[PDB]
């Protein structure tokens, strides 16, 4: 049977650059539009928007905010589950917001898990390296036997095969992106990976078939690749480091060459972990961008601006109805503003 | 439930800018002084150059509209500024010379009340601003001032697809102007994530155009008087430029040296300083800069012309139409573009087309 | 008929850094290799290059060296007819070496190659910005009819049957090549051209049928570049920036920031035109690194060849224009092609 | 004019052009095997080879790269002498596996029997091209007259080369045409095929005839190495990720606050020393011991190996599947838009 080696080469991928939306008939202005989407009954959002699970990314501060803009929070995992269990707390608190939390495939899974229940939780996040494992799919169905009524988050993964395996397994939402982060070198240390476009495109094919919503992480760097993440069948997207520099993330404003700038890790660098292995990530810095309310309203803005130029009302007719384009390398470079000294920076451009 | 047979045709269409293609040279019996740039947008409107100067703030005023006319084009005067104001403008250049002059008009409650002045300064287009071209309020407006005004010139845009220049010919309009997200100062394609590369653009909807017998403008992305040439070949019939133009003297604006020389300011009409001065918050699609003073406006003109002349004459094309319904292009990778600039090479003269 | 309008963006082209040569059984070493090219039976070079027709490569003293090389010279028409039919007869008497000389489309284009001829030039080249054109064609015609047996090297063109029309107008040699110029802007400000090498195999496939020799002209800045246009069908390669910093390229040593330059410019650009706000110029002007003595360079490039035929198992030029196989690869391929991740240390003689 | 038309038909692809593809996995990458098996006298615990350059292998660099389960190629920029006695060198200390590099010149089968006696565990018959009837006819002389030695001939980019160099009688095929990180070959001479396609074409051929194959050049990552494994390849080899270690020949010089080690390509001026070269000569960053590198190297395979669900180096070989991918896709593959402020053990 040659059919394994003769089909190794056959696959292609596509990331936010390759690709441009095409503009339809539109019978709606971007203010008019719908940015509401749904998870599940039990989780709603005002925004398409999840701050990512990492230390550097979400605490009590980052998810109490980003529900006061109609977002979700995912507080991370390294803490001592009595911190992340009355960070929840804290969060819940505070007016009864929507918070989430995020938990690994370990020994002590359930324990801690117990207790982001008890701290009444709305959805635990089950992070791990490859969602397509067995310990993972295996872990899902321990959570789900015990809670039949938490929301389960699973990731991450990259394919179809995968998506179908964890939603058997007991997900209600599947979180994909293998290798997009900024801060990942994931595809550059083990070689492995899928282009985030496909990959989301490819993992919503099957999760729309099971009435199961995607969340788009990592890759984003600007808040036209959000559209182009929720356009290609995601029903959400999550941030990492447009999150980062954002004043309510956790961290103390350092200085470098005179600028402010906030400390921006991977949860599989060296620093990270050690709070010797293989790191998939790294250690950088992204510059101080002030309260949250300025960053969500120029992503917000841009999306509602994206799904003008669609005619697209609500969410779910952009994923239902956009058509996307193919661009080369060329055309990234007329997408982008060129030929032109630019004077000052935009409040979307570059950040 | 549904059967979606939209979801599996998502990523099949793929598009091409000018950095993507060249045109292929064929037999010529006409040398580049011999051919002919005249075109027909209407019956009320003719160019001698395919030319049109942007209506930008920082590109097209009285001032410029009156140059570029009298270089045989064709002058936008933004709408950035009262309606009288504007009028003024207009009346300042057909009383110049008996030159053409075009006006932008947005889609406002207030625009039939601009238009009307306009009209009575003889103005000879008007253009419909809207960053979406294919919109209800756009259509809506050209059915509105078609109705009003069954003889006047009706400039609309922009567009990227077919079925939105169909639309807006039905609609009344004169012109179809085709461009989302390609300027020089565009940030549409990276704040919203939408858009066709220029070429594509310009040929689909040329497609549709041709049908009608409309003509289309391409607007945007043009950096190098080749590129116009190219936007030509794919089937407009005149090209729209704003950063090549906003360096010339009759540009709005006063000089100011960086980086050791002569630069004039040049911003996109969706920046934050564009819209702060027309506003008494935002998400811009469009950044504010600079580019280098390049002096009186027929040196620019002259080069551009030259250029289309040349290419004209490398495709054997006495005229425009001729361009349009023959000639050809081949598709090269970025490589390609390498080999077409100058490489290899430390260029010490700065060139008077290029750099 | 709406087939012109529909076949419009069909075409693909291939540069030089698209591709590679596939290696191939070989049982010749890369010295023993024949580099010998026949463009007719009154001109054959002992190595497939020749040196650009113009003001800052080739004039008397480019083309003697040249020649002593296995080469062939072009003396560039930017002088007055009696200054080219002068240094060509200058070339004519160092030896029995050989020379061509630039000609015009012009109305005293036959004058100065009555001149020529007297001057006993071996071939012509009658150069153009746009050789597909009736004032080229009809210009090979006047010359063919004067002169039978007059080598005629007309150009440029990058189409088939812009090459069937000039070897039907009675060119023996064609030369290929719109835009690719190191020194040319006519891609950017005409919006016109062919990918080099696509033009190279494409006109080779018509000439061939003629049996027609071609020039790949312009483009070649690597050794690696000649040894693909040359598998791409083509005879002889015709070079113009790799041969400015030579010594024998006219022009003298400028100094810039410590090191020695020589001004390389476009026949097409404004500093060229000046001296035989008016025209639009379809080339730039700057300088290239000096280096020395033709011979030193024009060994780095036969070097090449050599080691590129022994890859592919060519004993001669024609083994490897009939046989030599090509394979494509992407912009990722192209920087695993050069060097990579190494702080380079000291320049190679024949890298960068 | 079958062959005239056939000239630009092929495409080829490089490690940056794929990604591989995740697949359903029941292994920890700790719980994977790394071992691989060349030939019945020639088994590695680790897959990576040490290359035979004047920069990077020498005694010191064999031995520590045998006790860490990979492999040694002795570079034969030396006289029959001096090499013999590295391989004996490497041999008494502790017994470990030595392979040493043998040009085709007229004292080459001279230079074979001294490595020979030496007891050598094999020979690189190291070519730039691998598909010349000189370098076939070698290897039949050598076959002939060592029936059980290890023969490691190259390079080569094609199948074509791949069958002829196996029924010439050689154990092992080592691929790479111009991928070299020092190599200017492609550039000076316009041949080479893009080595991930060109390990896969001939890793095809050779299974055919149960022969491993060595992918050789272009490794920058070591993510680049599970890609060349996935391709077909049993084992790679390494230069410019070795000629930084300590263990390599040659002493740290100083830069700006930041060690380095000469590293160039044994077909520059230098390493030859009117020449052609086809490589250049520079110099790496200093990695410290041999054993830090390797570590990150073997731990992003494990890395690899785990998420493309494979429990061994034949699993991956025979079922790990790739996606290809733009320029951008190669660019979100990478960090981007973010501040490095300290460089990984295993990036840059
Ligand atoms: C998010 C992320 N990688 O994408 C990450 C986060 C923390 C640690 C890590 C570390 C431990 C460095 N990497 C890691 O666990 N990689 C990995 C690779 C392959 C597999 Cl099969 C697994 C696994 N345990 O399933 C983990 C990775
Ligand atoms: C020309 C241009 N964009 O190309 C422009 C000009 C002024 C403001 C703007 C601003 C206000 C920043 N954006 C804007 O009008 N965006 C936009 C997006 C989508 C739609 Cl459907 C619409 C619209 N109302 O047609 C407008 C854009
Ligand atoms: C090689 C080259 N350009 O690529 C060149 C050389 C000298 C002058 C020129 C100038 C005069 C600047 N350009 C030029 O003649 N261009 C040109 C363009 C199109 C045509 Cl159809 C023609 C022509 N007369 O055939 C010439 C160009
Ligand atoms: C490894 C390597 N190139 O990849 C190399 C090493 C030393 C010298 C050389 C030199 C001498 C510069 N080149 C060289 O042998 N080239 C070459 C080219 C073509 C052939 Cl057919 C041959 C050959 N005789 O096999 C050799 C190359
Ligand atoms: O250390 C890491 N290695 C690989 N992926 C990571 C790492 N840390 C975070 N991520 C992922 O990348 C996302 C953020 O990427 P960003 O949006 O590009 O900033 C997170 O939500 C995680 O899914
Ligand atoms: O701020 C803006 N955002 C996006 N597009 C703009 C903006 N302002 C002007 N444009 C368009 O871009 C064109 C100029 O493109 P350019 O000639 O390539 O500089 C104008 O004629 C408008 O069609
Ligand atoms: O100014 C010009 N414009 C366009 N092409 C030129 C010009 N001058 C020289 N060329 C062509 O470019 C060739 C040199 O290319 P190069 O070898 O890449 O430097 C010449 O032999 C001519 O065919
Ligand atoms: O100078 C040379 N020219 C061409 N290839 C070379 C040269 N020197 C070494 N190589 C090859 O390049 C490999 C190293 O490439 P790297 O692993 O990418 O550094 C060696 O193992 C050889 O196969």
């Amino acid at each position: 049977s040659n059919a394994m080696w003769e089909s190794k080469f056959v696959k292609e991928g596509l990331t936010f650059d390759d690709v441009l939306l095409v503009p339809a008939k539109s019978d709606v202005l971007p203010r008019e539009v719908s940015v509401k989407t749904v998870l599940s009954e039990s989780l709603q959002l005002n925004i398409p928007l999840i701050s990512a699970g990492m230390d550097t990314v979400t605490e009590a501060d980052m998810a109490i905010a980003m529900a006061r803009q109609g977002g979700l929070g995912i507080i991370h995992k390294n803490m001592s589950i009595e911190q992340q269990a009355e960070q929840v707390d804290k969060v819940k608190r505070s007016g009864g917001l929507l918070v989430g939390a995020a938990v690994g495939v370990t020994a002590d899974a359930m324990t801690r898990i117990d207790a982001l229940v008890k701290a009444s939780v709305d959805a635990i996040v089950l992070d791990t390296a490859h969602g397509h494992s067995q310990g993972v799919i295996d872990k899902v169905k321990e959570v789900r036997a015990k809670y039949p009524s938490l929301n389960i988050i699973a990731g991450n993964v990259a394919t179809a095969e995968a998506t179908k395996a964890l939603i058997e397994a007991g997900a209600n939402v599947v979180k994909v992106g293998i290798g997009p982060g900024s801060i990942c070198t994931t595809r550059v240390v083990a070689g492995v990976g899928v282009p985030q476009l496909t990959a989301v495109y490819d993992c919503a094919t099957e999760a729309r078939k099971h009435g199961i919503p995607v969340i788009a992480d990592g890759g984003i760097k600007y808040s036209g690749d959000m559209v182009k993440a929720l356009a290609a069948g995601a029903h959400v997207v999550m941030l990492g480091s447009m999150f980062a520099g954002v004043a309510e993330s956790p961290g103390e404003t350092e200085i470098y060459q005179g600028r402010q700038f906030k400390v921006y890790r991977g949860m599989g660098s060296v620093g990270a972990m050690e709070k010797k292995l293989v790191p998939e990530g790294i250690e950088g810095r992204v510059p101080y961008k002030g309260p949250l309310a300025d960053t969500v309203h120029q992503l917000v803005g841009g999306l509602r601006a994206g799904m003008g130029y669609c005619g697209a009302q609500d969410l779910e007719f952009l994923r239902e109805n956009a058509q996307f384009i193919r661009m080369s390398g060329a055309g990234l470079l007329e997408s982008h503003p060129h030929h032109v000294q630019i004077t000052k920076e935009a409040p979307n451009y570059s950040l």
